[PDB]
């Protein structure tokens, strides 16, 4: 059932919303890509967040320490990312989903 | 950004919670899994047509004739399994989807 | 049960907020009227790709060989209306819907 | 922009779902109903809710001063109705929308 | 299951303090975020209200306080002008407004 | 804008209130509509508590309470057990862990 994968796609939507930011500066657009980015920035943190509550078990927890810390890093870099039109900051929140996704993988073999 | 693994995702849960509606009788668990089954139903049934009305252009359509009646058939199919039991609604959902799948890298790659 | 009119009024609300935007050049305005069409915009398409998934069944199809197109070129006028200022997309996007709600009634009387 | 024809189709939706689930006693397809129905219903109210915040302007309340609990009533026989299976509820939330729907026909002549 | 106009008044202190961030910057991305969010925040603050309205308040209480039914449709508009505005003053106004359904929301809990 | 504990409390508290209610009757309709009611509360209560872990709380507030990370997860999943069960005690599990976090929170606003 779960997978990051929506996590991911979301996120990967973010960084591609801010890349089209950077070569077009009309107003309309510009207003069109920042409500588009805090729908898509919102809905990564809602399954990242649920990966977390839902999926990860106990002794997960038990077994990976910083996964914590992990998950509310990649949530605050989702919320950076909410809130910059750097592309560098979507990518930032995509190689904390990365992790999530490794670890996430690590639990299925 | 597009990828058909938000509807395959939806609709995996759908059929998974077919399956463990057959292992239990319990009349509060049947009415919880009817309302889950209800709601990653309409989100499959939204990720499918999202594809289809955002991500796939006419020229698409031109290419694929058979396209608009597969996502329909695929919207149905994913209908059928909203008000079924049975897991095997849910899998003839997944496998349209998977028809969905394989046209849609196909106009990714060239 | 079903009807356009869902489709129509979020459509006409599309329209409206176009032609509110072309008599006021306050920032804040701009930006509060282009939440707002977004928001409309998407929940027409919505209405339109309910009627074409839940209502419309395949003899409709085949009666209207022209009904798939219809509705897809419906959804990419709305969208077209999402990312536009001008209250022509807007009318365009109507005209489509006053084409499937034409469709719509002749499904049910005979 | 505003009309109660969106009250209209969902409330209309919830007679046609009630009156469904006396002609089939399967528990899967009353679940199903009931989903349904808390969402058609909701749906419904706020629609109604809307035409009398948004729409219904100060000076239409001192034109027609039974309209405030009107439409209380109907928000109110709409909720009765969610909470019933009988068919009449739906409809006395129908008679109830008609007579918000005259009205409001009655300040766009 | 359980209502409270506490809900209704975080939304609407959320308005409020969109409104104030809005004054001492200019950036516009920054101004457009903040108008998403008020726009977002200031229509659940107007469900919340008209939830206590249609869901909590009953025919009695409508009896016993005539003036609640103006209160509610004044409040909800009250909401509507600062979803519009960018002036914290009319994000007040609203909070003016929910604070005296508050007051009547208490006294019920008590009849 | 404004963050606080009170908006899971309340849709926590409804996860409890519709768990009594599902006691003395027997209903098909009553007890399917609670359910649907229940999974959308619950749902919501655990909306709000992932919001408050991470919106509110910052890095320094980690340091201070070592045992928030797993506190909010337990939280969350005594929530989903709530949200799974018809008995009352499993729903006032996750309003004494949310009180917790309650208690956490005001201590942050003083900080």
């Amino acid at each position: 059932v779960y997978d990051p994968a929506q996590a991911r796609i979301e996120a990967e939507s973010v960084k591609a919303v801010q890349e089209k930011m950077a070569g077009n500066d009309d107003p309309h657009f510009q207003t069109r890509a920042t409500v588009i980015k805090e729908q898509r920035a919102e809905l990564a943190k809602h399954h990242v967040s649920v990966l977390w509550s839902d999926y990860f078990k106990p002794p997960h927890f038990e077994k990976y320490p910083e996964l914590h810390q992990l998950v509310n890093d990649t949530l605050k870099a989702m919320s950076a990312a909410k809130g910059s039109k750097d592309p560098a900051t979507g990518q930032k929140a995509l190689d904390y989903i990365a992790q999530i996704d490794k670890i996430f993988w690590e639990t299925k073999k």
